[PDB]
């Protein structure tokens, strides 16, 4: 039998979500199982349990990234510069790796979305336009990020269902950290301002392993290292939503852990 918009806010309530909390949602829609109106229920009761003043924060990125397709290049090759979509924020699809539900939430009356195509985030609530700008390129996950800003405004991390290699917020910790060696890498993305397609080539930090030993594909990164040693650590909230087994984060706590995670570990 599905589970019902009001038996997940119960949950939520059981697991810490409070209303007028900043909550940035990991879900494995498989893990929550079989729910009464589909993936949108679950969005209903996230909002729910934020209230009216509460907001959530998703990392949706774009279905269409041209990621790969510009990567270590000082500017867009010719067939992709010459073809490829320009990111239009209110109109493009999430990306389907990081979950089905982002394409719900992205959808939802009154979503925000970043004009970082590649790091590309989607907020709901009172909040959710001064989440979501600025987000240019160059600054994907650290400061000047929506999640620096996330951060800064006690934000919740609540995993439902989703593996500890999720937690996007440690991509700020790896921004940040005083190590070295660290990865940077050179994409291209087309940017949509003033109706005008725009092509931006930028460097940052690489989100896909911040140093050489955590990028391997076979191959846990940074960020599922930093939250397995956190998670085995700390004490946190964890219970059912859905069927899922979920863990509701403290989102500044867990990346003051993994800047001081990556700082003993690697000279400066
Ligand atoms: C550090 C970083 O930044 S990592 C980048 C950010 N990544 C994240 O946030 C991921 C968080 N989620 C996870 O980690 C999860 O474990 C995942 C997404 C990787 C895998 O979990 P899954 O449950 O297998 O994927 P998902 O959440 O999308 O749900 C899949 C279900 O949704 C279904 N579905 C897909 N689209 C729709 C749709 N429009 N409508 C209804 N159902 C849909 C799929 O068919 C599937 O159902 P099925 O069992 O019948 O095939």
């Amino acid at each position: 039998t599905p589970w019902s918009k009001s038996e997940l806010v119960r949950q939520l309530r059981d697991l810490g979500v409070r209303s007028g909390d900043m909550v940035m949602p990991h879900v494995s829609l498989r893990a929550v199982g079989p729910l009464a109106d589909g993936p949108q229920t679950l969005v209903d009761a996230l909002i729910e349990a934020v209230g009216p003043t509460g907001n959530i924060l998703a990392f949706v990125s774009w279905r269409d990234s041209p990621y790969e397709q510009t990567l270590g290049h000082d500017a867009p090759p010719a067939a992709i510069a010459q073809s490829w979509p320009a990111f239009d924020p209110d109109h493009a699809p999430a990306y389907p790796g990081f979950g089905a539900i982002n394409e719900f939430i992205r959808t939802y009356p009154g979503c925000r979305r970043t004009a970082h195509p590649d790091a590309s985030m989607a907020a709901i609530g009172p909040d959710a336009a001064w989440l979501v700008a600025p987000h240019e390129m160059g600054a994907a996950y650290g400061p000047r990020s929506p999640i620096a800003r996330f951060l800064a405004h006690a934000g919740k991390i609540l995993s439902i269902g989703a593996g500890p290699d999720a937690v996007t917020a440690l991509h700020y910790a790896e921004a940040v950290a005083r190590i070295e060696g660290k990865r940077r890498v050179t994409y291209s993305m087309p940017l949509l301002r003033e109706g005008k397609r725009v092509w931006v080539t930028t460097s940052d930090w690489d989100s896909n392993g911040i140093l050489d030993e955590y990028a391997a594909p076979d191959g846990p990164d940074a960020v599922e290292r930093i939250a397995r040693d956190y998670l085995a650590r700390t004490r946190v909230a964890q219970g059912p939503v859905g069927g899922a087994q979920s863990r509701l984060i403290d989102a500044a706590d867990i990346v003051s852990f993994g800047i001081e995670w990556l700082e003993a570990r690697h000279a400066a």
